């Protein structure tokens, strides 16, 4: 009779960040429960920058303080951009969904450093530091969050539970909608900060479940270069499904 190795979900999403030959770390919430996975777990409690996952806050302390409305068409104004797709108008939320940084960094000037550090303190948002650069700082320093803290901050969103009011928390989640099939909808946003080293990948968000429990996660990984944008992706919806949340 062979031995017979067992592998628990808790196995299974640690040797899912070994093979992609990379330090990562998964962080679950729900019914204000914490759970820690992935080969990395020491990564949940270190701070890195947010990169595109500040969108969030953005979106909400430019709704609430009024620098622009769900409805609003940012205009391209002609400069080559990162990509071809954020060659276009689009509202915030549109370039919510393609991290089209160049709107987010118009909102940034609108709300001003004086407001932004005002409101990121308020929340009390990682480090809740952002320095005299307002268009760069959550994406080059000095501004930082544990995964652990973007798991709060975005659970809270989830359930409308932020220092905001119910209606700008209500619209930036529609932002996020990503994926909606069988009763279940999964909103979450991405976030990958190159100019740094090491680089360090985002993926921070929540599933609805059909009796409409809310399980938030915030994937962080390192990255490097010759990496897809979709393994965060993927390792994020393997381990959902290994754990049964979706
Ligand atoms: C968000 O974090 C990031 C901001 C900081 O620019 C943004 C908008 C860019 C990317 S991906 C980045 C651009 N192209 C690189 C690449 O794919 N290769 C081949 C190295 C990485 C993202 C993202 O979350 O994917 N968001």
């Amino acid at each position: 009779t062979p031995s017979q190795i067992v592998q628990g979900h808790n196995q299974v999403i640690h040797q899912y960040f070994d093979e992609k030959n990379t330090s990562g770390v998964l962080v679950i919430q729900t019914d204000k429960k914490i759970n820690l996975y992935g080969n990395a777990l020491s990564r949940a409690n270190t701070e890195y920058v947010p990169a595109s996952t500040f969108k969030m806050l953005n979106a909400l302390i430019g709704l609430e303080n009024q620098k622009t409305d769900i409805n609003e068409i940012f205009k391209w104004k002609g400069e080559k951009r990162s990509f071809t797709a954020w060659e276009k108008d689009m509202t915030l939320g549109e370039a919510m969904k393609l991290s089209a940084v160049p709107v987010y960094q118009e909102l940034a000037r609108r709300i001003g450093l004086d407001l932004m550090q005002k409101e990121v303190k308020r929340i009390g948002f990682g480090n809740a530091e952002i320095g005299q650069q307002v268009d760069n700082f959550w994406l080059v320093g000095p501004l930082k969050v544990t995964p652990i803290q973007e798991v709060e901050f975005v659970s809270q969103l989830a359930h409308t539970q932020l220092p905001f009011s119910e209606k700008v928390q209500a619209n930036v989640k529609n932002m996020l909608l990503l994926e909606e099939s069988n009763g279940y909808k999964i909103f979450g946003k991405t976030g990958w900060a190159m100019d740094i080293k090491p680089q360090v990948g985002w993926l921070t968000g929540w599933v609805e479940q059909p009796d409409g429990k809310i399980v938030a996660f915030a994937l962080n990984m390192e990255m490097r270069s010759e990496m897809p944008a979709s393994i965060r992706n993927e390792l994020l919806m393997k381990s959902l499904k290994q754990l049964n949340i979706i």
